[PDB]
């Protein structure tokens, strides 16, 4: 769960980026 | 997961909002 | 991880529902 | 994990989308 992880630190990265609109 | 969670709970209640206008 | 699965569903179906407009 | 994983690409996509709105 190293890739699940790291998969869910793009989708943060990303939700915050659309948040920022 | 938590910090993921609160950051999609953010994104949830906006669009809810943006769905208002 | 069910919940949060289906809260990126919700969240994925809103998106959807925005991008429709 | 898979379906999670599954769900977290779909939703990735439709923040993409929308970031090229």
């Amino acid at each position: 769960v190293r890739k699940l992880r790291a998969e869910m630190e793009e989708l943060k990265s990303m939700l915050s980026q659309l948040g920022k609109t």
